[PDB]
């Protein structure tokens, strides 16, 4: 059932596992994410970026998730606004029925970030909705994180410890500041969020290139860094790129191998399966499998 | 809003125009169809095959359409089960919120076709749902059609007048029996349905071939035959193949021109536009534009 984001992440926080936060932009992605959670007996964070919401319509985004929740009413599900850019955007998500909203003001100075975050928190908490904020761009200041969390009363925090959104994360070898993660965790004692957490698994890379795609030397967060992140206190692991590559790899493959194929189901049933499997493996990696 | 299929088709019947019946299998197809209906001020018949319902789940098929209707509440919309093959399938569609159901028993002899159709009609009319049936494979016997409609109470009839499904309709020159259509129309005085009515326009074919697609010498119903069909009494024009070809053309196109592209919206926003334009033009051709 559809629940406050903090309901899910407080449990992950206390028990020391990570919950994948999986972006979707249409029915096929959403269906595959839900089937993965059902098969791995794992809670789900479902997130939609502002762009995904513009594409679907916020009414469709919420509506499709509510249908999927009724289909799998035993799975805890949070519906999360990913990288909300304005108070008004977070407010619209709250009104539409999102159960978690992220406000990204990390590009502002501390005082302005804190002020905007606090305003979102007041609004969202009055409506029973949980709030994520971000600190750091470059890396988080743990004492700043400590005061930020206490002052804003935000539910979870994304501290910058060395990740970038999308492919092409690291200018070489993957590096994450785990001692800084541990300090943030110690001082804030709340669920923490990792952005830019796609790993680009080798099998997903191989299916994408074998289908003719070009990943342009992208580097994901290695699996061991994700596991060490969770050990350091990460409880929400934002995952988008991995899903998109796996999905479009299969779409490209169908197009290549049958130039007369125009039944959408023939493109998107294998795409769903590939996406579903990435999610299932990620739920096992992060420790959310069998936590229902 | 969401209305009984007969509400839309009775108006078309009485005023002598055709309403396109457009199949969907996911959100992108449904969104494009609805934007077309909104931009051409046209009533909408939205169709889901049994395969599409299995792919989406009938709860999602109905759910997404209801969301779309609330987004465009000035548009009359019927949600129609396309080629229901059993009573139980039609009954499940009625229970899920479909407003029109088609039972295809045209492969049975007249007596068994009529018996199953009448059983579906009694169930669906008790629930306020309209019913379509089919006669002919062999082209329709107009005198059978007259008795069939009188005895079954079915709301609209698909008579076989020379069309098959999907691509590869005519292995030569297009040809439809308009004399037999006019007779069926005169004897039944109900809305009539044309199955296998995709035209495969030249521009859609070209886009698909331009993107490396292979249409294997497929040929559709020419626009002038579709217009002569509506002149003869066709009021519902089943359209599916044209939508898929135009959609997948743009998908293949995006895959070909950028091997690093894996943002789903970059594949499906141009796909939606190409599908919307096919639908808009078809609505103009059939005479449903500006009938809202
Ligand atoms: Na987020
Ligand atoms: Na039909
Ligand atoms: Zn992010
Ligand atoms: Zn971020
Ligand atoms: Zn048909
Ligand atoms: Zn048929």
């Amino acid at each position: 059932m559809l629940v406050k984001g903090n309901e899910i992440l407080l449990k992950a926080h206390k028990e020391g596992y990570g919950v994948g936060a999986f972006n979707f932009v249409n029915f096929e992605m959403l269906n595959a994410i839900f089937e993965a959670g059902n098969e791995e007996n794992s809670p789900l964070f479902i997130q939609a970026s502002e762009g995904a919401i513009k594409y679907m319509g916020i009414d469709m985004a919420v509506g499709m998730v509510k249908i999927m929740c009724e289909r799998y009413p035993h799975i805890p599900v949070a519906l999360h606004l990913d990288h909300g850019t304005t108070f008004e955007s977070c407010e619209k998500a709250v009104k539409a029925g999102f159960t978690s909203v992220m406000i990204d003001a990390s590009h502002h100075a501390f005082e302005e970030n804190l002020e905007l975050t606090s305003k979102v928190v007041k609004m969202a908490h009055n409506a029973g909705v949980s709030v994520e904020a971000e600190l750091g761009r470059v890396l988080v200041n743990p004492k700043e994180a400590e005061q930020f969390v206490k002052e804003s009363q935000v539910d979870y925090l994304a501290p910058a410890i060395g990740t970038s959104h999308g492919a092409f994360k690291f200018k070489g070898e993957p590096k994450l500041d785990f001692e800084r993660l541990q300090e943030v965790k110690r001082l804030t004692n709340i669920p923490l969020v990792l952005h830019g957490a796609s790993a680009i698994p080798d099998n997903v890379r191989k299916s994408y290139l074998d289908a003719g795609g070009d990943l342009k030397g992208s580097k994901g967060v290695p699996f061991e860094f994700l596991q060490e992140s969770v050990k350091g206190g990460i409880n929400k692991v934002n995952t988008d790129t991995d899903l998109r590559i796996a999905f479009i790899a299969e779409v490209r493959k169908v197009a290549n191998e049958d130039k007369s194929q125009f039944d959408l189901r023939k493109f998107f049933s294998p795409a769903q399966l590939a996406l579903k499997n990435v999610v299932k493996e990620r739920m096992k990696l992060l420790g959310s499998a069998n936590k229902i």
